């Protein structure tokens, strides 16, 4: 079934997110520096890719990391906020980690695009391919 | 009555607000380059400092200008999401215009704060003297 398909496929996704393992990607180094993330496998389009992990907050506690991070102009803005049902969350990524999904740069034409994935109620943002990716490109995202 | 002079005051603020004159503050030059904003009054403890003007957006048209401005990593992050009753907005200053409160620099124990101003029905972001603050200070700001 076609429905059937899908629900394996959101299946799939639930665990990839749950255990983070961040398979078939590697870091870009320039200098010693992460400065993006390649691929090193295929992706077929439509595929998960990464998840745009960090912190999941709502907007009042979104306003007070703001304030602090203010505080030092260094800061990389990380913080994306949208909208879920009837709720508005914020996901923020701005402490390092070695996290991968925060890594990989913008760009107007790349080959990522954003998702929301619910898995009971909570929503992650993801990664996936928004068409066939060939191993050893960079993976580059759109909203 | 202290409603009654609650009252006075909103709508004080309301024709500050419609008529943006932006009146008692300057411009803060630094080799020809607008860098900061002075008062050129006192206020008092509570008063409308100014707007923070840009334009105001629901969550949709808000990713859509966050997506063109990842285009551009010159761009500053002028973008302030907030909450407001049911409903949530943004107001977008990232374009460079003659408005004065997007020119205000951020302090950790600043003399203006942020307060959501309504006008029937709709947000607008002001800044407000969180103390009596001197002719001749600049003015920076806090959330
Ligand atoms: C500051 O550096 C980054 C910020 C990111 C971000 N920041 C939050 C979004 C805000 C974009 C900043 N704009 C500039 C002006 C208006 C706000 N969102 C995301 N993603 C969102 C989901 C998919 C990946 N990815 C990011 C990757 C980043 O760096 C990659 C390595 N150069
Ligand atoms: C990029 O420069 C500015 C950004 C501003 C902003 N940007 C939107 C808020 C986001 C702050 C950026 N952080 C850094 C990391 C996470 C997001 N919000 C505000 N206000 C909010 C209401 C009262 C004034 N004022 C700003 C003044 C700014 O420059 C002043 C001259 N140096």
């Amino acid at each position: 079934s076609k429905a059937e398909l899908q629900s394996e496929e959101r299946k799939r996704i639930d665990e990839l997110i749950e255990s983070g393992k961040e398979e078939g990607m590697k870091i870009d180094l320039i200098d010693g520096k992460g400065r993006g993330v390649i691929a090193t496998k295929q992706f077929s389009r439509g595929d998960f890719v990464v998840e745009y992990h960090g912190d999941l907050i709502e907007i009042t506690d979104a306003k007070k990391r703001e304030a602090l991070y203010a505080q030092d102009p260094s800061t990389g803005c990380y913080m994306y906020y949208f909208q879920y049902l009837s709720k508005t969350y914020c996901v923020d990524a701005t402490r390092e980690t070695n996290r991968l999904g925060r890594l990989i740069n913008h760009s107007k034409s790349g080959n990522c695009q954003t998702k929301l994935h619910d898995i009971d109620g909570v929503p992650h943002l993801i990664l996936i391919a928004s068409r066939d990716i060939a191993a050893g490109e960079e993976l580059l995202y759109d909203y």
